[PDB]
C-alpha cells in the first residue's frame, strides 16, 4: 500500500532531497516517473539507473535527443508525463511560472500535488484552486508546511494571524544606498538555505516572501491583513500561527528541506528519520525583527498585487522573473528588480480579471514580461 | 453552550484568575460552586455576594463557625459539595494534600477535571489515573497546558520527546560553589501576597521542574526517557514537542496565566481574548541553554522516583517540603534541599508499591517527611 511518486524538477535541490527521502523509505514511497530539463543530464541518468524509471520527460528536444528511448520530449514534455502516468502523488519541483501547466494537470488526474513549484500557484490564482479538490495541495515550501502543522493547534474559526518567517537574506539591516551596489554574487549567498540560482535571488530581494504572502492567502484562505511577515535570521522557527485566545503555535527544526519535503508526499503522516530534530543540549537563540518594508518593499507590493486578484499576482511573478534575469545578466543594478515590479502592477490595470482558462494566465505574463522589458529599456 | 464550572479554591490566585476568565465570559462558562480553605473566608463570603453563588465550601470549622450559612463545612467539604454538585468542569486549584479526595469524587462524577491542583498527581499518582478516564483530566499550568496544544501537531505514535522549558530561575548560570551562600531572601524568601514562599524556592531549585516532569509523564504517558527540560530564560515557550520526523511544534505566548486557565476552563475550545499574543514589531530573543545537572540535579532525582513509581513520586515531594522549609528557617543550606531530597529517596524502596487507598499515600508522605526531619536534625 505505498504511494507512487512522479517527480517533476527530479535533478534540482528539491528533486533530489525527494528522491532520498523516497529511497529511504520503499515501504511508503515508490518513484514512478521523472522530468527534468536536460541541463544536467548526468544526473538525469544517474537518477533513472539508480531508480529504475524510464518513464521520464526531457523538455529541451536537443538533449533529449542526445539521452535517446526518452519518452516524453519538448515543451509539453512534463505536462504529458503527468496526464499519461497512474500516480498518487505529483511533486511539482519545476522552477518558474513555467510549472504551471504540469500543477494544472497533476490537480486534473486526482492526485495530491505536493507543490514546490510556488510560482505556478501564485500566478494560477483561482484557475488553479477550481482545479483543487480541499487539501489535494500539500505545501513543500517549509514555511508553508510549517503554517499547515501549526493550523492542527486549533480549529479555522480559532486562527487570528499567520506568522511566516523570513531569513532576512544577505542583506538583512542594509541600507537602500547599501543595495544600489550588489552584484550577482553578492545576492548569490544565503545564510541558512541552499538552493537554486532563482529561489536565491528571490529571497535576497524579498520577493520570494513576497510570493509566499500569496501562495499563503491561496492556500490556507487567510485575508491578507491577517498574514504578517517577522524577520528571523535562523530560520529554525519555519513559521506559526497566532490563536485568537493569544496562543501562538509554532514549528521549528534546523533548517533541512527533506523534513518538509517527506511531509508533503505523506501527508498527513509524518516520515520517520526524515531530519535531524532541534538539539536542546545545546545553548542557541531564535532572534526576531521587524522587516524594513522602506528598504524591502517587495512583501507589501505582494499584498497590493495579491488584494487585486485575478492576474495580478502571475504580473507579479512575471515581471520578477524578467528583473531577475537582467539582474543577473549584469543589466540592471539590484534595486531595480523590486522597482520594475511596482512600475509594471502599477501599469496593470486589465489584469485584475479572474483567468477562466490558462491562457488567460499566460496572456497576463506575456504582457508583465513586455511591460517588464520597457521598464528594462528605460534604464 | 454554557459550561458549569465548580471552583475549587477559589480565593488562591488560580481560582481568582480563572473566576476573571469566568466574569468575562459569561457566554462559556458559569459558576455553580466555590470551595475555600478558611484563612480568607472574607474574601469568599465577598465571592458569594458578587456571584451570587450560595453553593459554597469551607473546610475549616472554625472559620465555618463566623457565618451559620455555609452549606458545606469541616473536613472534606468540598468533596462532599463536588459529589453533590451537577456540574460540568470542576476546577481544581485546592493547594497540597487536600485536593487529592475532592480531585478523586470529581473524577467519579464524569466531570472535566481542570487540574492545578499538583498533589493530585504528584502524590495520588497511579489511585489518579486508575480513576481518570482518557481526556477527563486537563492541565491548568502553563508548560502542561503548552504540551498539550503541540501534541495537536501528530498523532500519539509520532511523538519522539517532550520538552519542558524552565526558567532556571534566580540562580540560573551559578556554579556550585555559588549556591552555597544563597540565602532564603534571594531564593525568593518574600512575604508576597498571593503565594507561599514555596513557588520561588521549588523555581529556584529546579524541584518544581522536576514535579512538572513527573505530572508530564502521568498526564501524557511518555516515558522518562522522553521527557527532557531545556532552559529558556525568556518563559515566552512554554513547552515543545518533538516528532518522529524532527519537526518541532511549540507554544509560545507572554507570561499570562489566564491563557493556560481559559484554555483548560474551556478545553477543547479556545477562549477569545484570553491573553494578549506575541508581537513581532519590536526585536527580541528567545533564548535556550542546557541546565547543568551536577549543579541542578532535581530533574534527574525526579525522574528516578517517577521511574520507581508506586509512592515513590510522593515521597520525592513530602522529602521537598520539609527539606525546603527547613532551608527557608536557616536550618541547613540551599544545595543541601536536593541533597537530603536524594538522602530519603535512596532510602524509599518500600513505597515503590502501588498506593490502594488515599491513607496509603498519606503513610508515605509521613514516613518522608519524618525521614527528611532526621536528616536535617542528625538524628
Ligand atoms: N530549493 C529549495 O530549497 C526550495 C525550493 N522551492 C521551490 O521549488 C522549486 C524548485 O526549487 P529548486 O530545486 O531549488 O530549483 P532548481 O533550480 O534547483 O531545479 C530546477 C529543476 O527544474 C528543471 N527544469 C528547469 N527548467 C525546466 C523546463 N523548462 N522543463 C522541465 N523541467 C525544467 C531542472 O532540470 P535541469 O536543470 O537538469 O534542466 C531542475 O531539475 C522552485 O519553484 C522554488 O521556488 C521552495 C522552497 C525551498
Ligand atoms: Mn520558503
Ligand atoms: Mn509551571
Amino acid at each position: 500500500g505505498r504511494l507512487r511518486v512522479v517527480v517533476l524538477g527530479s535533478t534540482g535541490s528539491i528533486g533530489t532531497q525527494a528522491l532520498q527521502v523516497i529511497a529511504d523509505n520503499p515501504d511508503r514511497f515508490e518513484v514512478v516517473g521523472l522530468a527534468a530539463g536536460g541541463a544536467h543530464l548526468d544526473t538525469l541518468l544517474r537518477q533513472r539507473a539508480q531508480t529504475g524509471v524510464t518513464n521520464i520527460a526531457v523538455a529541451d528536444e536537443h538533449a533529449a535527443q542526445r539521452v535517446g528511448d526518452i519518452p516524453y520530449h519538448g515543451s509539453d514534455a512534463a505536462t504529458r508525463l503527468v496526464e499519461q502516468t497512474e500516480a498518487d502523488v505529483v511533486l511539482n519541483a519545476l522552477v518558474g511560472a513555467l510549472g504551471l501547466r504540469p500543477t494544472l494537470a497533476a490537480l486534473k488526474t486526482g492526485a495530491r500535488l505536493a507543490l514546490a513549484n510556488k510560482e505556478s500557484l501564485v500566478a494560477g490564482g483561482s484557475l488553479v484552486l477550481r482545479a483543487a479538490r480541499p487539501g489535494q495541495i500539500v505545501p513543500v515550501d517549509s514555511e508553508h508546511s510549517a503554517l499547515a502543522q501549526c493550523l492542527r493547534g486549533g480549529t479555522p474559526d480559532e486562527v487570528a494571524k499567520l506568522v511566516l518567517t523570513a531569513s532576512g537574506g544577505p542583506f538583512r539591516g542594509w541600507s537602500a544606498a547599501d543595495l544600489e551596489h550588489v552584484t550577482p554574487e553578492q545576492a548569490g549567498a544565503h545564510p541558512t538555505w541552499s538552493m537554486g540560482p532563482m529561489n536565491t535571488l528571490n529571497s535576497a530581494s524579498l520577493v520570494n516572501k513576497g510570493l509566499e504572502v500569496i501562495e499563503t492567502h491561496l492556500l490556507f484562505g487567510i485575508p491578507y491583513d491577517r498574514i504578517d511577515v517577522v524577520v528571523h535570521p535562523q530560520s529554525i522557527i519555519h513559521s506559526m500561527v497566532t490563536f485568537i485566545d493569544g496562543s501562538t503555535i509554532a514549528q521549528a527544526s534546523p533548517p533541512d528541506m527533506k523534513l518538509p519535503i517527506s511531509l508533503a508526499l505523506g501527508w498527513p503522516r509524518r516520515v520517520s528519520g526524515a531530519a535531524a530534530a532541534c538539539d536542546f543540549h545545546t545553548a542557541s537563540s531564535w532572534e526576531f525583527e521587524p522587516l524594513d518594508t522602506d528598504v524591502f518593499p517587495a512583501v507589501e507590493l505582494a499584498r497590493q498585487a495579491g488584494v487585486a486578484g485575478g492576474c495580478m499576482t502571475a504580473v507579479y511573478n512575471a515581471a520578477n522573473e524578467e528583473a531577475a534575469a537582467a539582474f543577473l545578466a549584469g543589466r540592471i543594478g539590484f534595486p531595480a528588480i523590486v522597482g520594475i515590479i511596482a512600475d509594471v502592477l502599477h501599469a496593470a490595470d486589465q489584469w485584475a480579471v479572474e483567468p477562466a482558462t490558462v491562457d488567460d494566465v499566460l496572456d497576463a505574463q506575456r504582457w508583465a514580461r513586455e511591460r517588464a522589458q520597457r521598464a528594462v529599456s528605460g534604464m
